[PDB]
């Protein structure tokens, strides 16, 4: 049967490739040229990024093999290739799918055209899911079972003298690869995306607002795809992989931590069989999630498309989530029934214990999404207050947006607090990680619905460059914008969950062979009364704020570089100038996110790094929530004024447009980069704590 | 004996502040037309003060009743004592400031020079500074004497069990009540006064001020309300909190270090050493107040203003350094058990911590300056970005604040690390005390600031000579820069004091059953506990929500004043704002006060510790960001107005972008930041107190 679960990744990959081929079959003369224009620009950006990322990955794998065991470097390469493949597939799928849906809208008059766009987005969603789970299964087989990485499950010592559970180190390397690709995609692509929006909206004003023949306008469509299709997909992939890797690390290290030396011999209080089963269970959970998501997507694409698009995708999400719930019910119920010693791990239900954590994480993600919706949409009270206040002043608009974000911080944080508390009550930290996984159990469906958004935005833009077709694409673009906001909120929540699980794995990875005799209370400890920890937390929070602030100036500078530049059309592909600049400009923030654990870890030690991690996680969650919600609220409040639904080209509209020019880079670059900051720093620290746990120079 | 010459320092400061008040009152006011407007501001400020005092004393009565019911009466008495001390300091400073602007302006005209008028302005600010210092040290010395020695609360130093059954060391509980009173008065002053101040600023603008706008008078009153009363009370609170943290740490380190070795319970740290450590921070603060008075005396005697005030600060600070040197070397030379407390250098060890705080505060101050003034690169870049667009100005301001967080935070981190290395958590608290040792001088310069601002408004009131206006106008800009530095110093010291208070919270978490437990096990807040992590997330969310509510409250109060001004066709508009502001402060204050209680009784003490740490982190970061962003926006607007930018003058499009960004920055820098400082510190105090009751009483 496990051979029939291993088949789910290949099934998903083949089904996504088939969806790609079928949309290639979908029909697209003047309109087709622009789609070719955008596809070529996206391919140039992807090539530049891929070259840079693979050079960096070569260096990363070399360092990993030199300073740790080599299998971790090999797994890093595997995961990086998986993520790059998913991103490239989705973007290539979409660049040629943007116009196809428009041709579907005219030929099908609304209704059938949406089926094409969703079959497109499903390509990227299933690609993310299948590639991630494929990399993980290959790591568990080739390294886990083939090489006997689960057979040992004892502290292996590197040739230089580094101690670690080998399979935990390998899964950590895989998570690191995913994190590197996700960081490059989102940080660099977001810098480029908001530089393109800023350059387009400024060039319209430079010499008309969003001109169609503006090169930066084409770049902006490309950036929407780079951000919410490729970048967001990679971010969700990273969070999901991180949750799974945290679960696996926790199990592997609960193997050595729960031992008792009554005499010379050492008796494992948790048998190796239990540790193996706990290492394997999250993978089975993710595979079940992928299966349920594919079933839901199949029912959605096949059945008679209703007029209301949002209800269809919402029902797809509900199907995936609740089906995964009910099925992993049995998986959790039987798989963990035979394990021995689960009361020591903290399981309040034995076999089904973690399933509760998973489901509560699912509902947590759902609720946080709903919260983001409530605070960022014109259909609810807060955005309406901002839109109506637009008459009061421009400074009033900015202050009200900042206050709205600050207030919105609370509800989702309370949701996450309750989810964490109940997941802990159920199954300890392993269950907290399992709850994060459950939240991201249907990561494939989430990524697909998120990719849908940019395609709809591109369809509306295509209408802007038939009256019924233009209006229908505009409505599709608005629904896509709402879905993208919901996706950003869900991604932030899952990122907080993954970063917390990775901090837990970091504390668990800090186990040492000398601590074997010590009780569990001594090893799994990061005291907050130690001055080193407090200083580390302050430093991590300040670094998170510094990263978020730097992203704003980077977007502005890249946009200014695009402004400096610029057969009547001939060939204009300025994107590289911005993209290359973005790839250079994102260099410094990345150096922070990766190198902060090492220096402070080698300067002060592992306890200081834990404080840096917790402070960074907290500050990043808060700042990301604030920035994302502020940007989304400014955008849709401006949309409300555009329709004039209540309360165009006026003074209030000027205040709103300035607030949106500020919010775009904040919600589409800073926010989306902060979660990556927290999670990748957690991963890098989890890995390097093996080296600077005892190697601290002060 | 000899301590009786330190016991006199608070009364000395109080008498000297009264003497400064009398000597300034002797000074003439000059022209009558300006004096009339000054009288109007005095009446408005007094009405606001009366409303505030009535509300705050009602709330303090309720608080003291509950405290005495659930704890020892000595704690309620000390709470009322501290509240009265802070209220007296605030009222005295406010009267001095409201009545001191006209003296400086008329002195500028009479002596045709800035020097002589500045002597009056500094004698004014010194009233508030010395009032803060003297009242604080007086309350603390009275608590150390009447309760500490007379009843033997420093004699016993053992766990007393209340009638309801709550356990605690008595003197720690008493000092905590004192800190609670100070915190309540500071919350009222800063939260309410900031809401009103920025509502009046928003009403004023909703070439500097409108003609006879009622909000013009309101804004003149609010400038005094903020940097004289509010900022002074905040610095006083941080300084008192550092001292109380040191004292609590000593009181609880007495019982925590016990060993049943030797065939009987042996206190590892002798009671004499614990007594000396309880007394040392008080004497250090008294020495600091003395040095501050000496420095201010040297400054006022002799006939560029900033260099003079900077020299006052340096004199006070370095004199405290060199004097607490011998204080530390002799007082603690005979102490026993410092190796258990963590002193790696014995007697003078903690003295280093003190200086490490002092030099850190200075550095942190300078850091604020660097990021918030147009005389340095960041504000210049913002002013130049004024040309590209308004949204660019807003984005660049936000980015500047987010980046500015780092330098001062790194300073604080290194200071904390070195203070720990020197003398443990006790030394961290001692360093907070040293940083705020010259609180009188800091508060004095901070009060000087708006004395100068409204005096410049006073000079521009009526009409006045352009040459005369320039001399008074120059005083106002120096005040603005110094006030930005003071806000930075206050935020940094508040973070440091709140950290010391969290350490005191963990030490207060000691229980008689935990007496047998090892020292490492009792003083522990694991960050891997899900309760703790959830508490941190909740605290950060609460901090952000608090800041957002403060923004909305400022806007609502400004709208109320605008609507009342529409009705007009005196002091009625000020009262309306005061009422609205006090009602608005009900909700955030209730958050800050009841969050520890609810979270502790629902979940427990570890969740409360997590809430505290998360709130401290988020509040420090948000306060730094808001204060620096607002100040930098203001100075960049000045850069464009000053003509440093060429081609663009007042009323230009770049200036429009800069002024809009400044209207956004104002409420953030004058309300959100200072109220965040108050929030973090008061939540630390409330948790430190209530952990005695909900340590084991958590219902979920
Ligand atoms: C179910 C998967 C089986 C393979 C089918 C894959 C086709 C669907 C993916 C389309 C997107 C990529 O576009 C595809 O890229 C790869 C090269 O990189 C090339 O495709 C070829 O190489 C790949 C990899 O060696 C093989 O799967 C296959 O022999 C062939 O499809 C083609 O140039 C192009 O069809
Ligand atoms: C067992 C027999 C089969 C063994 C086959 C192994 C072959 C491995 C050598 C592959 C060499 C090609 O290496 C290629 O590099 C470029 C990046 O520069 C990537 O190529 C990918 O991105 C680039 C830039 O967008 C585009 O050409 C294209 O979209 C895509 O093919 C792929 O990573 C890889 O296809
Ligand atoms: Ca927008
Ligand atoms: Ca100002
Ligand atoms: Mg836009
Ligand atoms: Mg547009
Ligand atoms: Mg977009
Ligand atoms: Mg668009
Ligand atoms: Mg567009
Ligand atoms: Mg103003
Ligand atoms: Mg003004
Ligand atoms: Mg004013
Ligand atoms: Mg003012």
């Amino acid at each position: 049967v496990a051979a029939l679960f291993f088949l789910i990744p290949l099934v998903a990959l083949g089904f996504a490739a088939a969806n790609f081929a079928a949309v290639v079959r979908k029909p697209e003369e003047r309109m087709k040229e622009i789609s070719s224009y955008i596809r070529s620009g996206a391919d140039s950006f992807l090539a530049h990024e891929t070259k840079a990322i693979f050079k960096v990955a070569i260096v990363i794998a070399i360092l990993l093999m030199i300073f740790t065991t080599w299998q971790t470097g090999v797994a890093f390469l595997l995961g990086a290739v998986m993520s790059a493949s998913a991103g490239i597939v989705g973007m290539k799928m979409a660049t040629r799918a943007n116009v196809r849906v428009a041709e579907a809208a005219r030929t099908t008059k609304i209704g059938p055209a949406l089926k094409v766009a969703y079959q497109g987005g499903s390509v990227m969603g299933l690609s993310v899911g299948g590639f991630a789970l494929l990399g993980l299964v290959l790591v568990y087989l080739i390294f886990g079972k083939w090489m006997g990485q689960v057979d040992n499950l004892n502290i292996y010592t590197n040739w230089l003298g580094i101690n670690f559970v080998p399979f935990a180190m390998t899964v950590s390397g895989y998570a690191l690869g995913c994190s590197i690709i996700a960081m490059f995609d989102r940080v660099g692509g977001g810098v480029y995306t908001k530089a393109a929006d800023m350059a387009a909206d400024l060039v319209g004003k430079t010499e008309p607002e969003d001109d169609p023949r503006n090169p930066a306008t084409i770049a902006d469509n490309v950036g929407d795809n780079v951000g919410d299709v490729a970048g967001l997909g990679a971010d969700l992939l990273e969070s999901f992989v991180g949750a799974i890797v945290s679960s696996i690390i926790l199990a592997s290290y609960m193997f050595p931590i729960y031992v008792q030396k009554i005499g010379e011999n050492l008796v494992h209080q948790v048998p190796k069989e239990t540790i193996q089963a706990l290492i394997s269970y999250p993978i089975f959970f993710a595979l079940v999630g992928l299966g349920c998501s594919m079933l839901g997507i199949l029912y959605v694409i096949v059945k008679k498309p209703s007029d209301n698009p949002q209800r269809e995708l919402n029902i797809s999400l509900w199907t995936s989530a609740l089906l995964t719930v009910v099925l992993t019910a049995f998986l959790t119920y039987f798989y963990l029934k035979d394990l021995q010693g689960l009361d020591v791990l903290g399981f309040r239900f034995g076999a089904i214990s973690p399933w509760f954590s998973a489901i509560i994480g699912i509902f947590s993600g759902i609720l946080i999404g709903f919260w983001a919706e409530y605070y960022t949409s014109y259909r609810y009270k807060p955005t309406q207050f901002l839109g109506k206040s637009s008459i009061e002043g421009t400074g009033m608009v900015i202050s009200n947006g900042l206050s709205l974000g600050m207030k919105s911080v609370f509800p989702p944080t309370l949701t996450l607090v309750l989810g964490i508390l109940f997941a802990d009550y159920f199954a300890g930290l392993y269950g907290v990680a399992i709850a994060a996984l459950g939240m991201l159990s249907f990561v494939a469906t989430s990524v697909s619905v998120d990719s849908y958004g940019p395609i709809a935005d591109n369809a509306g833009g295509i209408s802007e460059m038939d009256p019924e077709v233009r209006k229908i694409t505009d409505h599709l673009d608005a629904v896509g914008n709402t879905t993208a906001a919901i996706g950003k909120g869900f991604a932030i929540g899952s990122a907080i969950f993954a970063a917390l699980s990775l901090f837990a794995s970091y504390m668990f990875s800090q186990i040492s062979p000398s601590d074997i005799g010590k009780p569990p209370s001594l090893v799994l400890l990061l005291n907050m009364l130690d001055a080193r920890v407090i200083a580390g937390a302050l430093l991590g929070a300040a670094i998170t704020y510094y990263f978020s602030g730097y992203l704003i100036s980077a977007v502005t500078k890249a946009a200014m570089k695009m402004v400096d530049e610029i057969a009547k059309p001939d060939y204009n592909r300025c994107i590289e100038i911005t993209s290359d600049n973005a790839l250079k400009q994102m260099g410094y923030p990345a150096f922070i996110a990766i190198l902060t654990p090492l220096v402070t870890g080698f300067l002060l030690g592992a306890e200081f790094v834990g404080g840096v991690l917790i402070g960074t996680v907290l500050s990043g969650a808060m700042l990301a929530i604030l920035t994302a919600n502020s940007g989304g609220a400014w955008d849709n409040a401006k949309k409300y004024l555009e329709a004039g639904n209540l309360e165009k080209g006026s003074e209030p509209h000027k205040a709103l447009v300035i607030g949106d020019t500020v919010g775009d880079p904040l919600k589409d670059t800073v926010g989306p980069s902060l979660d990556i900051l927290i999670k990748i720093m957690s991963v890098v620290s989890v890995i390097a704590v093996s080296i600077f746990k005892h190697v601290h120079l002060f």
